[PDB]
């Protein structure tokens, strides 16, 4: 056994517990419909959940506002019920991480409120405080929609405490060893209950220093490096994952030093490619996805960027993006589609107008890019999302299983439910749902597990090299890859109408391609320029 | 001006009046109606409107029991709507034919009542009496299972009269000079109106001779070659469609003599097409598509088979079959989706489980198959059934225009409607109408519209040849239509995954063919087998 | 302990088998959903079940076309399913009774087969032939716009056969002894199963004399004197109910000889009660009930009217009325509602345009005049109908018991159903459901379970008298009805504003009313008129 890096191979799945299903039936999902969901997981071939945040919370900022990071909210069930989750996962070739905030906590957590009664107590300095508020100026205002701030004083204190997100959620002291201390017995304590890894949240803004950005600090990846070393140290095969909101290049160091092959996190999200897929689409030309694709430093040989369809990262629903970077940056809202669900998360048939070419065009690179694809609970169906509530932050709907009452989330009064089930006539449960999916051969849910079956039967999506191919049509992406003597050919479409590719691939002649999804045999490659042809958004994938 | 073969490079639209549109708001459709939506038909492409029945009906058999040739029932509007919408289908260059029931009356139509009261009078030889019913035996029930003979005995006269179809509906005499006149006085009456012309319904029974089963009779065919002679004579550009639920082969009498380019129906209809076309699409093989191709007789220059993508005829609802000479015979029955369908009109997407690949591959190979297409009303949008209310009907549902009331075909009170509304969470009009389809430009309808629009430009999908070409692969169909440099290539994969085709093109070796729906240029011929790629229920048009 | 007499305070609830509940899951309801769903009948508080036809049946007329009176139509399971459903009902204190029609059967049936195929043989004269079309000329043709003739030829047997109803339905020959013994015999195999009696259906119409009109001839009452006598001889306990559609003045001889307490039917049905009730409450006067309260013969002791919020029976969908003795016979006509439905069953709830103070005010005269009430299945919480279905069969929709997938009526795929479930805006399942009435307490379903009740603790509504109140105020009907000390006073208003009434009520002086909703105390009654308040198409039920 053993497999240290797991997360090379992996697809995980991105699950909201309170959205996913209901078995107290008291309109709140749960753990355990978690547990009793386990069985699809694997049907649908996934290797790790991924957890949303579950932990105790006044549920001020979408739960990201952690009051006690040792106890489970009380809507989801108790940690009996989560050791038996990540039990029964196991069981099933399952994995498990979670969300989990490192850079700040609610302020209703007892730390902080044991912050300010006694500024002598052994948590009197647990957070960041200042007389004044002319401190660390240069560090921008995340939230400046809403907080005028980034110190704003309290008054049973008696002074300004730091906070780079909301005034509810005061950032902690990374300098005081304390911190770095309990915040590591936090870890250890879900390590030891079996989790398989973390998110760390917000990380760049752990280290605040005058003079500088505050963000990205050496200060704050040594800190993870230690982090690195603990957990390594205590428990085997764990994964750290970092959410950057950065571009991919400030992000890169977050991996640690080259040399070692990694010794600090092990993955961090690759931003901006869903963002660059969509312009690709949109301009019908390959380019955009170039680009990012070459102008990525490399990272170290253990590590892997985490991709998946969303614009925005969700502890901040920004799209990550930077004006001296990116080439693109102001060409993004010169898209009225996009420029439209700006601070909006949105679900992916929504964001592509619930056309099933382009949902498998996008999906197909999603899981065929370099690094390890994330899919967001409901996209495998075709869900849709409902702004209106809250939102910006919700396409947290109950997931659609059957046409029963509530879509089989809950047999609950339909009042009783935490958020309402979506009745659209386009994406409404009465139209998608997990069993008319199942049930139908041609569904985007099947198509969905053949494609997440062949990735399986191929580490080289996970573990491979990318080189893109040359060809005279832009419109046509087209690249390899290769985890030794393991080979794929894919070519993807970005046109709306079907289009020709000529691809020399004369380093692979004599072989014959063989389609993934049918197992037909194509011609054999020979020394002159090979044809594919594919519809408009099509894509095909070969083995070589 | 000057054009008598119209109909070879024709598109035909067939609507039910009854369901189309709703001006009067009373619930049922009326001609008026049509003239409001005669601006669609024309931005759609179609260039011919059959129209279903209108005359003055019992109502007792969808309107084929016609109790006055001569009038429009009420419910549709009058003579002068009739006129007002053949001149403005003609400014729009859109031409008008109509359905017409050539063998039988309703036994309510004046002719029989006279012919029941008053025997001696002039109308006691319209229809065929007899005093046994020991008359034609050799033919059979067509409505077995309703009908216990075809001879019914009359209180009032005395007498059985003859009825190849329902008890109500009782033959005519073509025995009797005075029917022939009659008939071709009733021919006539429209064609002044201006009518372009006629199917001429269930004409294979229009005399009965002993020693015969009273079908297809050479008298049968003597008296359509009369019918057209004078119809040619008194009036330009007018066409007769025979519709004849009978084997490609017995049919092909129906257009006269070869010698004379064709002297007797211009049009009739090769009902196994689309049977064959569903067969080959399960079987995942060419085979049932280039049989029928192959194995039907040459028609008259002049003359061209219509084609459509139905199982059945709408008249008898069968299919039409032969034991001797179809290779399918016994095949169809074993087919479990084909068998559901006992002898019920479905829509195409029904059809075909609203599978968009599947209805653009069908609808593809209905335009450019050699024949002139029929697009039922709805299709073109995907439109359902309601097989609920039988008697066809199923497929005789409001058009879905809006997602306002009634789906924008009546501004009535529901409880008024002819028929309801499709509300059925898949085809309902909340999903499924008019206005959906033309804001989103990935649709279905405007998918079809595309392909009307490159049909209309090139002539060959009518009026030339047809080349299949020889390909190891058996799942794909490909063909060549050539008339005079206009040539097109067509490839169509029945298989429900990709499939490589290698074509021999040498024919046609330097040019450099362009692919319609986008207009692409791809490579050029060479003397090497040319490879083309398609996707899974693919098709692909290029011009040469 | 024998309960001979036990339909005089029986409460019936009728039942389309299959519309009921579907165990099988194959699209059809079926005995054991029935058996399934005792355990809901039995909480309504009903006396009977009522079973719509399930014998075997081409279903070319509802199932009244029989086509073997021994075996059940397999579509509703097998004759063990019957036994034990008797056998459950029976443990529940429920009877169960069956229509089964005793004048003709299909054509389909057996002896029909061998009764013209060959005449010498035993079935040669079971049914009514003839060399003739021109006997028994006085009868109308019930349906008269589909039948020509009450005779039509056969060509197998060739001979003319007789029938009342529709061709396929060819009447039983009763002066033929056989025919006679047959119909005991298929009588009695049932009675044999447990079943607690019939409604012998169509029974005006079972002998034929030359001279009449062939209805309600002395003949037919003597054979139904006959088959009552061999009931009562060999099975205790048990009901024959006659459905004739006639005048009730004319349906009085159905109840025998009024010396002996009746020994022809025991229960037939009063049709003209909605009629009067409905323009009752459309011209809001009291006087068209009056009048058929008046109008209405006694019967004899033994016997009881059944009663039903319809306007139509059920095998011919006819109103019975009549132009010399219905004094309203021209009203309906002038009536625009009246006047749509003509033909058409429709349940109570869309007669009455959903108002649910009307269905109460409807219920309660259905409960309270003198009879034994028919529920309709649906009705109980206010199901509507789907006139497109063809007028019946619109209200023969699935019934709608949860708001989960097809009402929880089956767990299959919509298009197996053998109906479609409602999905109006008004009376859809997920609106109108009898989980959604039962756990509201101010339900139309949790109203008539109490009221069912308040029924059963006073047998006075089967039992007793009814004397109608005198009273200035011409909107509300009064009455009391008395069973020896169990005496109750019913107070009906008809106008759709408040009406006083003042009431006589010297009989019972001294007297302290309780209101049988509530249990509340009236004040005593004096030697002064009684003022009574009702609300717009109020009622109240007092016991004195």
């Amino acid at each position: 056994p053993r497999d240290p890096y797991w997360y090379k191979h992996a697809v995980f799945y991105e699950v909201l517990v309170r959205g996913f299903s209901d078995s107290n039936d008291d309109g709140t999902g749960d753990l355990r419909g978690l547990i009793n969901r386990l069985d699809y997981l694997q049907w649908l071939g996934i290797d790790c959940i991924w957890l949303l945040p579950i932990y105790q919370s006044p549920l001020r900022d979408g739960g990201y506002d952690i009051s006690d990071y040792t106890k489970i909210l009380p809507e989801f069930g108790d940690l009996g019920d989560f050791v038996e989750l990540v039990d029964e996962a196991h069981r099933r070739g399952i994995r498990v991480i979670a969300d989990l905030v490192m850079n700040h906590t609610s302020d209703q957590h007892p730390w902080f409120q044991a912050s300010r009664t006694d500024p002598d107590g052994p948590y009197g300095d647990f957070y960041m405080w200042s007389d004044t508020d002319d401190k660390y100026p240069d560090a921008r205002i995340i939230f400046v929609d809403t907080e005028v701030s980034n110190w704003t004083y309290d008054p049973v204190r008696g002074q300004y405490y730091w906070h780079r997100f909301f005034s509810h959620q005061p950032d902690l002291n990374y300098d005081n060893p304390a911190v770095q201390e309990a915040m590591l017995e936090v870890l250890r304590f879900w390590l030891d209950l079996g989790i398989d890894g973390f998110r760390l949240d917000a990380v760049p803004y752990l280290y605040a220093r005058e003079g500088t950005n505050c963000e990205n600090l050496p200060e704050t990846h040594a800190y993870l490096k230690r982090v690195r070393a603990e957990v390594d140290r205590l428990y085997p095969d764990r994964v750290l994952l970092a959410e950057a909101n950065q571009w991919p290049a400030d992000v890169v160091e977050y991996f640690g030093d080259p040399a070692t092959g990694g010794d600090e996190c092990h993955m961090a999200f690759h931003f901006p490619v869903m963002p660059r897929i969509f312009m690709a689409v949109r301009r019908e030309q390959r380019y955009p996805i170039s680009e990012i694709m070459a102008q990525t430093p490399k990272i170290p040989e253990n590590c892997q960027w985490g991709i998946f369809l969303r614009n925005h990262d969700e502890l901040t629903l920004e799209m990550v993006t930077d004006e001296e970077r990116d080439y693109m940056y102001a060409e993004y809202a010169k898209d009225p589609r996009m420029k439209a669900n700006i601070g909006i998360r949105r679900r992916l048939a929504p964001l592509l107008d619930n056309d099933r070419n382009q949902l498998e065009l996008f999906t197909a690179l999603l899981l065929s890019l370099p690094g390890s694809p994330v899919l967001y609970y409901g996209d495998e169906i075709g869900m849709g999302d409902n702004i209106w509530l809250g939102d910006r932050d919700s396409v947290r709907t109950p997931m659609q299983w059957t046409p029963d009452r509530n879509a089989g989330f809950s047999r609950c009064d339909p009042a009783r439910l935490y958020l309402p089930v979506i009745m659209d006539p386009i994406y409404g449960y009465q139209a998608v749902n997990v069993e008319a999916q199942q049930r139908n051969p041609g569904s985007l849910l099947n198509w969905t597990r053949k494609m997440i079956e062949i990735r399986k039967r191929h580490p080289v999506f996970g573990l491979g090299s990318y080189v893109e191919l040359p060809a005279s049509n832009p419109s046509v992406l087209a690249f390899v890859r290769e985890y030794g003597d393991d080979r794929v050919l894919c070519v993807n479409n970005l046109s709306r109408f079907p289009q020709p590719v000529e691809l020399d691939l004369r380093r692979f002649e004599g072989c014959t391609p063989v389609e993934c999804m049918g197992g037909v045999q194509f011609p054999a490659i020979g020394e002159l320029p090979y044809l594919l042809t594919l519809p408009g958004h099509g894509f095909y994938w070969f083995v070589l």
